């Protein structure tokens, strides 16, 4: 149970659109569900954008910290250069993996996040300038050896990222549509038999 509230400097959902979980640091259960998104079951914009470079690193916090085992991911979506940052949602398949992290196997996982606040989110140096959407996403994977068993811990931040390339991340996915509840990076059992490989869901990091 922990939140996605804050970018960088910024206080609580400021330049972070304000998660439904605000108050009861809750998550998403259903992959299917627009909150699997943003953690919005109605998009509202965060009051500030969080001004960056291309090629920079975005501090994204979580609070209290990561305590449940399983991946931490970011995504990134460009609003179009006829849109404006606050109305825009990120519809369609617009969203490109920037992040995952993967766990050491031994006789039982462990996890490049647990115990940790602050994460840094390398944004890639080759990517069009503009204002993007960054998504940050943890699955706790605890009690994810049953259907709908995963935890999806998320949230979107606004970015305005200047100093950019041309290159166009290809094979872009929705939210929801990007996971299915059977895939084999949600749907696990990381106790027995104790996993020697994890196939992180959705498509692969996007690198220049
Ligand atoms: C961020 O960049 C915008 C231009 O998009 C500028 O107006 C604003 O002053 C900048 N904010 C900060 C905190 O530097
Ligand atoms: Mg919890």
């Amino acid at each position: 149970h922990y939140t996605w509230p804050r970018v960088n400097d910024g206080a609580d959902w400021q330049q972070v659109r304000k998660a439904d979980n605000w108050q009861d640091n809750g998550y998403v259960g259903d992959v299917t569900s627009p909150q699997i998104r943003c953690f919005q079951a109605t998009p509202s914009p965060a009051p500030s954008v969080l001004n960056t470079t291309a090629g920079s690193t975005v501090t994204y916090w979580a609070n209290p910290d990561v305590y449940h085992p399983g991946p931490v991911q970011f995504y990134m979506a460009r609003v179009p250069d006829g849109e404006d940052i606050n109305s825009w949602n990120g519809d369609g398949a617009v969203w490109f993996k920037v992040y995952e992290d993967h766990p050491t196997f031994g006789a039982q996982l462990t996890w490049p996040s647990t115990g940790k606040s602050s994460f840094a989110v390398p944004i890639p140096p080759c990517i069009k300038s503009g204002y993007y959407l960054l998504r940050a996403e943890q699955i706790g994977l605890h009690v994810a050896q049953s259907v709908g068993g995963a935890q999806f811990y998320i949230s979107c931040a606004q970015l305005s990222v200047t100093g950019g390339g041309s290159t166009e991340p290809p094979n872009k996915v929705a939210f929801p549509g990007a996971y299915s509840a059977t895939d084999p990076g949600i749907l696990i059992n990381i106790y027995y038999p104790v996993p020697t490989s994890y196939q992180n869901p959705g498509p692969a990091v996007f690198s220049c």
